[PDB]
RNA sequence: UUUUUUUUUU
């Protein structure tokens, strides 16, 4: 018997900011007319509403937002414009351009019916040729049969409009993204078949088995693993396992709602996965969740590798650029940015089961895109599944979006956290700010008085709203307080009342930004307190710093210290820092803005919204209790925004333009209709302009080659056409490199707090160029080989050059992977072969020179002329300021070898600067830095309408002649990248008078300079 | 704290 034995001043900024550059796209609604236009408007269809202005910055960077919408009744449709600018009137005026240029695109208005304006043309400047270069020109014209205007021929130079000298003229089913069920032999995360090893007696069935075997049996006998599943049914959303998964399995589209920390990231995916293995169908799920950040796709990942007692790259996976760990290829998760899965569309989603969109409340760019794809792919496949979660939505927003679809609300938290407001901070510090800052405030405010606008009911202060129910002292002390500046005397005095608690745990502090980052870092560090390490270390957290460093935010400190972070938001969502016990909420965040009309970019403090409150909150309360020190009054938080307005509403849209015609998915006005919100259709018009204009799009809005290779680049399409050029030119390592510089916001060089300017050592890497390119490409030639020698030595040469090591490898990653896909598009290794600048060379210099020349290209419009020590002259003569970052910067009376720049952004300051700047030679902007090549009165050959030479106006005609002869070279690599450097003799010959015609002196022929 | 750097891409 027994069972076991049993047998068988700043006159300039408005005029910078009134400059219009494409009025005659949008019915030649200008700033100068869409003011009156709109108030003709308003009094005609009785419309009462007016501008709606938020202050935006601290007090000595103050700018403003205008926001004005109209509900138009014969379209039923709300009109809305959005647009900031340095004072009131320039924020309003864009605002009003905006709306009334929708509206015309609308049909709701007319076009403008007079001419629009069009003094002081700026002094000719001097080009001469050898003759041995003209020759080559004439060979080259020959060869190529090209059309040359003859300005013998133009008779009128009186007063009359200059006569163009090119001709500009040639010469020679919308799917749904594929999808399928999970297939023997293929590769879901790679989108290839395997063909190798053994799937090849494998079947999903057998796979399923052994997957159902290894878990049950680790169910039973791993008791790491029994920890952990004993840990995770305590999770509050455990509780509604069955029901989530239920849901999922018979609907298409769910959405789940649950507080922040209740397990929705870490325990779905793992729920489905456990659901199909644990019946014997582990190989059939597949399971994407996109995350909106790096380091919560990775962070996440971790932890659920963790939680299954496995290493990354078994069930468990993460892909961020430049960074992935996959899984294996049956019965797993990844982990993605919501930019990754954008790119794996282009293979189609065969195999993949369900996909788990992440934190979609965000509403940037990407993420209302892929809404829209899914929502159609789901239409399309029945059988695809898609989960939306978020802490902090509007449910009913999203479900009327997907047709109405099952919204599961998860109660319950993993632990309380205990909120206070700047009334209760100021109250339990006794708070007061010194007689130093009080007097420091008004000083800066009394200086705005003299450029004050109107204050109106929208500039409330609201530290001067509390409540009787908080002492008489408490309410004089936070009216004291700005709304708009840090108090780091109030964060010391928070810092120290924490300390006194005598509670341990980590500290996170939510900024808007590096520079209040580094601010605090060091106002903390001089502290006596603060400063000591034996009892504090202070740790940046930003989007910018060694990717090393900011894994420290995650791990210990030694025993009695307490770890302080100062982050960005990119901590502000889906991460658990483990020790978080106290978050500090500045209330700001950080957005960048482009105004389309003027080119202007620039940063904008504003106010977070009551999502971000909730979720940096929500950092604390996860492992154990928490405490949340909201650093704004409570009548501020009841005015704060639910949301900050969606992304789509305010970005250039011919990036998403392309990926929509690269996707095959049709028409761009019909695609962006769909969105969660449609754009404002100006920029939607803007976009397929520009994509004309550029190429890629032909005569039927379908997308050329050229289109095509340039949608596969992560890179502004200018700079993806300049290197097509790079490559035909054998130059594109360098093209590679500087089209990465000029795709990150990360800097080069360090500069301390408040230094006015880069010191010697940092300029030397000019060398003789005068380019900021130069210097990063010099710096980068020499941190790569420190960078060979391990990271002690790569670090230290940083220190010693004063580079910021992190922007070293960004830019190096980048410029790598754009040499990688151009390889991919059939490109030859040999267009892109490794040439050393030597910067110290004083003169010509081939290969860098025709480099430089086509920046002119993938920066244009983006030239500028040197007026005298920082001042420069952008587009029709606007003055602007050479940044103070740039290697050409100087308040001494420099003057240059040659007086045009290329830059790489026009930044709204309380000046226009213009930064990233390389000095380029005449020719180089008259051949890739100009649109029209013109011959205006008395022999002066004017470019762009602005820029005026002293150049033989036949030569001129031949030179233009060349720009068609190159546009159509771009159309004769794309076509075959595989034949670049063996090109027919007359398109060969074409490439060597542009490579002489781009060396430095070319236009220097017996001139003085 | 006298504004170089919110994010993100095969
Ligand atoms: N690194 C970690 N250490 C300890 N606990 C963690 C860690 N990561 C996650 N958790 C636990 O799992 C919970 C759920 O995390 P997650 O699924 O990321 O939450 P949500 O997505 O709902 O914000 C956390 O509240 C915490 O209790
Ligand atoms: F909702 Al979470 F971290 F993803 F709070
Ligand atoms: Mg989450
Ligand atoms: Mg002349």
């Amino acid at each position: 018997l027994g069972e076991a034995y049993r047998p068988l001043e700043q006159r300039d900024m408005n005029e910078a900011e009134a400059f219009d550059v494409n009025a005659a796209i949008h019915g030649n609604w200008t700033i100068e007319n869409a003011k009156e236009r709109l108030n003709i408007y308003k009094q005609t269809n009785n419309i009462r509403d007016d501008y709606k202005y938020t202050p935006v910055g601290p007090e000595h960077a103050r700018s403003f937002l205008a926001e004005l919408s109209i509900y138009v009744p014969a379209l039923n449709r709300t009109v809305t414009a959005r647009e900031s600018g340095s004072n009131k009137k320039s924020a309003s005026k864009s605002c009003a351009l905006s709306l009334v240029r929708q509206l015309f695109h609308l049909n709701v208005i007319e076009p403008f019916s007079g001419t629009l304006k069009k003094d002081e043309q700026l002094k000719p400047y001097p080009v001469k040729l050898s003759p041995n270069l003209i020759n080559k020109i004439d060979e080259v014209i020959k060869g190529l049969d090209l059309p040359v205007v003859n300005p013998r021929n133009i008779k009128i130079e009186l007063d009359g409009p200059p006569i163009p000298l090119i001709v500009n003229l040639s010469r020679i089913e919308s799917s749904v993204i594929p999808w399928a069920p999970p297939q023997a032999n293929w590769n879901t995360w790679h989108a290839c078949n395997i063909d190798e090893g053994e799937l090849a007696t494998t079947s999903i069935d057998d796979l399923s088995m052994d997957y159902e075997r290894s878990l049950r049996d680790r169910r039973q006998n791993d008791n790491e693993y029994r920890q952990f599943l004993e840990f995770r049914e305590k999770l509050p959303i455990a509780a509604m396992r069955s029901e989530i998964l239920t849901a999922i399995n018979d609907n298409p589209v769910v959405i789940i709602r649950g507080n922040t920390g209740c397990g929705k990231t870490t325990q779905i995916a793992q729920y489905i996965l456990d659901d199909y293995i644990c019946s014997g169908q582990g190989g059939y799920a597949n399971i994407y969740v996109t995350q909106p950040r790096r380091i919560s796709a990775i962070s996440v990942a971790e932890r659920v590798a963790r939680e299954r007692c496995e290493q990354l790259g078994d069930t468990v996976g993460y892909s961020v650029r430049f960074e992935s760990v996959f899984p294996r290829p049956y019965g797993a998760i990844l982990f993605c940015t919501v930019g990754v899965l954008l790119r794996k569309l282009e293979a189609g989603l065969r195999g993949v089961s369900h996909i788990i969109v992440d934190e979609i409340h965000e509403r940037d760019v990407n993420s209302d895109f892929l809404l829209v794809i899914l929502r159609d792919m789901v239409d399309t496949y029945p059988d695809l599944h898609v989960i939306l979660m978020s802490a902090t939505i509007d449910t009913t927003k999203f479900s009327k979006y997907f047709g109405i679809c099952p919204v599961l609300e998860v109660p319950g938290r993993a632990f309380p956290v205990q909120q206070f407001f700047l009334e209760d901070i100021i109250q339990m510090t006794d708070f007061v700010p010194s007689a130093e800052s009080r007097r420091k405030r008004k000083e800066v405010e009394d200086e705005e008085q003299l450029l004050s606008e109107d204050k109106d009911e929208a500039e409330i202060n609201y530290n001067k709203v509390c409540e009787d129910k908080y002492s008489q002292k408490t309410r004089n002390a936070m009216a004291m307080l700005s709304e708009s500046d840090v108090s780091f005397e109030l964060l010391e005095a928070l810092l120290m009342h924490i300390k006194s608690k005598n509670i341990p745990g980590a500290i996170l502090v939510f900024l808007p930004g590096w520079n209040l980052i580094f601010a605090l870092m060091k106002f903390l560090q001089n502290t006596n307190i603060f400063g000591d390490t034996s009892q504090y270390q202070i740790l940046p957290c930003h989007s910018q710093i060694p990717r090393d460093e900011q894994r420290k935010v995650f791990e210990p400190v030694p025993e009695g210290v307490t770890k302080i972070i100062l982050s960005t938001n990119i901590a502000e969502t889906s991460i658990t820092i483990d020790d978080i016990v106290f978050v500090i909420d500045i209330c700001k965040a950080r957005m960048k803005l482009f105004t389309s009309h003027n080119n202007l970019t620039s940063y904008a403090t504003v106010w977070a919204s009551k999502t971000n409150l909730e979720q940096r909150k929500g950092r604390a309360g996860r492992v154990r209790p928490g405490f949340c020190f909201t650093l704004c009054s409570r009548a501020r938080f009841q005015a704060l925004e639910d949301n900050l307005t969606p992304e789509m509403f305010r970005t250039p849209l011919h990036e998403m333009a392309l990926t929509i015609k690269l996707l095959r998915l049709g028409s761009i006005h019909h695609f962006l209709s769909k969105a969660l919100e449609p754009p404002p259709v100006d920029a939607v018009i803007e976009a397929e302009v520009l994509l004309r204009e550029m190429r890629c799009l032909d005569a039927n809005d379908e997308l050329t080659p050229l289109g095509r290779l340039l949608a596969r680049l992560p890179i502004e399409p200018r700079l993806g056409k300049m290197m097509v050029l790079g490559a035909v030119f054998g130059c594109a390592d360098l093209m590679a490199i500087m089209a990465s510089y000029s795709s990150t916001f990360s800097e080069v060089f360090s500069l301390d707090i408040g230094q006015r300017r880069l010191a010697n050592h940092q300029k030397a890497l000019s060398g003789t160029k005068c380019s900021d390119h130069v210097a990063m490409i010099v710096a980068s030639q020499m941190w790569r080989r420190e960078k060979q020698r391990g990271e002690h030595m790569e670090a230290r040469f940083c220190d010693w050059k004063g580079l910021q090591m992190s922007t070293m490898n960004v830019i190096w990653d980048a410029k790598q992977q754009l040499l990688d896909l151009l390889q991919q598009a059939g490109f030859p290794e040999e267009c892109m072969i490794s040439h050393e600048v030597d910067e110290r060379i004083d003169g010509d210099d081939p290969v860098l020179d025709v480099s430089l020349a086509l920046l002119c290209l993938g920066l244009y419009p983006n030239i500028c002329v040197h007026k005298e020590k920082r001042k420069v002259l952008t587009t029709e003569s606007k003055a602007a300021l050479l940044h103070k970052t740039s290697v050409n910067c100087s308040n001494l009376a420099v003057t240059f070898p040659y007086p045009f720049f290329v830059f790489g952004e026009k930044i709204r300051t309380r000046a226009v600067s213009c930064k990233q700047l390389s000095m380029v030679s005449p020719l180089q902007v008259i051949l890739f830095g100009s649109r029209k090549i013109d011959l205006a009165a008395n022999n002066i050959v004017r470019v762009d309408n602005w820029l005026n030479f002293d150049i033989e106006p036949e030569l001129a005609a031949k030179i233009g002649a060349l720009k068609p002869a190159l546009e159509d070279l771009i159309t004769v690599a794309c076509d075959n990248p595989s034949d670049i450097l063996r090109l027919e003799e007359p398109y060969a010959q074409l490439v060597k008078v542009v490579k002489d015609l781009c060396v430095k002196s070319a236009g220097d022929f017996g001139l003085q300079r």
